[PDB]
């Protein structure tokens, strides 16, 4: 309804923040040449999945290919079941799932994460284009039907089959939140990853997995499974989320819309998109970087993230516009452990992004802003 329409002042806050990096890329580019590594000039947008044309995302599925049959660059020794450079993308992120989320590193990290992978596309795979995202509230209702996962040959793969389940159970440890299933659960079995094998994982067990050899860094070659369904997608990432998300006031209530408040009914866009995939890897947060949805995924969490820390340079708007692009936080999400837990030093700009063997480490400081450090992108409508 409502919440499934595109309200104008959502189109105006993304048209407003894109006008602002623009406007102070330009200024910032003179600035720099009166006495520069990104320019409007050099300026990449990643775009809308279902925007691509037909040959642009079929080159997207076939770099992902491309990457699944590269030899890994992690040793034998650290992660057995790593066959690909896409596995150890996979391996950095189960490695580090227990820091990472719900921390102060968490957002800087996966924008790096997706730099690097995208990055690893072009440089290894050959990909012409840029890593896309997954818009959440354009395909709420029936993100199984988008052009995501439809199935058709231009897609990431269609929904798991069907398979009787009931929608995932959140128990709090030392009430229950039953959350509503999609309308699959089985193996993908339509579209170019139809079949795909899984290497890694899980390091949780699943419905219908074991937890996987060696905490899931072990040998387990089996199939994609997801259990798509717009009840998870609409209830926790519409266009009124992310409306809410872009009018947050500062990082720590913005990530509190975004991650959820764990062990309640709020869960936020970034679990839910998770659970929205589910299945197998992405019902297992260590491995979910194992299913290709995931990057689309974490490309629209950036999108989100970038939008709002570019609406922080419009006039009040913060006071001092580059609040959003140094400002880690005070709250339970900002420290170096996950929910504070246990209590340790607030997360710093200097901190240590560290990508293990998938691609080269850098701090939060170097990518806290799309067009600083080695980044120079944004995202189109
Ligand atoms: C769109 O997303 C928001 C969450 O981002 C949903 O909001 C909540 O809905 C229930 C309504 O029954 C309330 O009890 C909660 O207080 C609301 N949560 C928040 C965080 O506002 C909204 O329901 C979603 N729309 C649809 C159609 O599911
Ligand atoms: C919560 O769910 C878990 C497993 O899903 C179950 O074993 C446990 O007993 C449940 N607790 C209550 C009070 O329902
Ligand atoms: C996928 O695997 C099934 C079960 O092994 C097989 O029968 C089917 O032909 C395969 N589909 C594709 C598109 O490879
Ligand atoms: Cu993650
Ligand atoms: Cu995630």
């Amino acid at each position: 309804g409502d919440d499934l329409t595109e309200p104008k002042e959502l189109t105006d806050l993304f048209e407003k923040a894109k006008k602002a990096v623009i406007d102070r890329l330009h200024e910032d580019e003179k600035a720099l040449r009166a006495r520069p590594r990104c320019t409007a000039d050099k300026l990449i947008f990643r775009r809308e999945y279902g925007s691509l044309s037909k040959d642009e995302r079929l080159a997207y599925v076939n770099a992902v290919k491309c990457l699944q049959s590269k030899p890994p660059r992690t040793p034998a020794s650290v992660a057995p079941g790593a066959r690909s450079r896409f596995d150890d993308f996979v391996v950095v992120h189960i490695q580090q799932t227990l820091d990472i989320h719900y921390s102060g590193i968490f957002q800087a990290w996966h924008r790096w994460f997706v730099y690097q992978y995208e990055k690893a596309l072009r440089d290894e795979c050959g990909y012409t284009g840029y890593q896309p995202y997954w818009d959440w509230p354009k395909y709420a209702s029936a993100p199984q039907d988008s052009p995501l996962f439809n199935g058709d040959p231009y897609s990431l793969g269609g929904n798991g089959e069907y398979v009787p389940h009931d929608g995932p159970v959140i128990v709090p440890p030392e009430g229950n939140i039953s959350l509503p299933a999609g309308v699959g659960g089985g193996f993908v079995r339509t579209g170019p990853f139809a079949n795909m094998t899984v290497n890694l994982g899980p390091v949780g067990g699943l419905a219908d997995t074991a937890p996987g050899p060696q905490g899931g860094l072990g040998y387990n070659p089996r199939g994609l499974k997801r259990d798509l369904g717009g009840a998870m997608n609409t209830r926790y990432a519409n266009y009124t989320t992310v409306l809410r998300l872009l009018t947050q006031p500062d990082v720590d209530a913005f990530r509190t819309v975004s991650e959820g408040v764990p062990y309640t009914v709020e869960i936020g866009p970034h679990n839910g998109i998770h659970y929205t995939i589910g299945g197998d890897p992405g019902g297992d947060l260590f491995t979910s970087p194992g299913d290709p949805a995931f990057w689309v995924h974490h490309a629209q969490m950036d999108r989100v993230w970038a939008t709002w820390q570019a609406l922080g340079l419009l006039p009040p708007g913060d006071p001092d516009p580059a609040r959003r692009y140094t400002d880690l936080g005070k709250g339970d999400y900002a420290h170096r452990t996950w929910q504070n837990s246990p209590p340790s030093p607030f997360a710093e700009l200097s901190d240590v992004i560290d990508m293990g063997y998938a691609a080269p480490s850098t701090t939060i400081g170097a990518v806290m802003s799309t067009t600083e450090g080695e980044l120079c992108y944004f995202y189109l409508e």
